């Protein structure tokens, strides 16, 4: 009928453990990274950044 477990010396320890699990359930459907396609990258959209021109005659 005790609501606490004693130690090897006689020290009381509140360990009713009435409930099975004792933890805060994390929220589901968390915000996952957005990336449905490869075009998502701003770099892919940006024009050629190589500037490989050939000025001359």
């Amino acid at each position: 009928h005790l609501m606490y477990t004693l130690g090897p010396d006689g020290k009381r320890i509140y360990t009713l453990k009435k409930v099975t699990e004792s933890g805060e359930i994390t929220k589901s459907a968390h915000p996952a990274r957005f990336s449905p396609d490869d075009k998502y990258s701003r770099q892919r959209v940006t024009l050629k950044k190589r500037f490989g021109l050939v000025p001359g005659q």
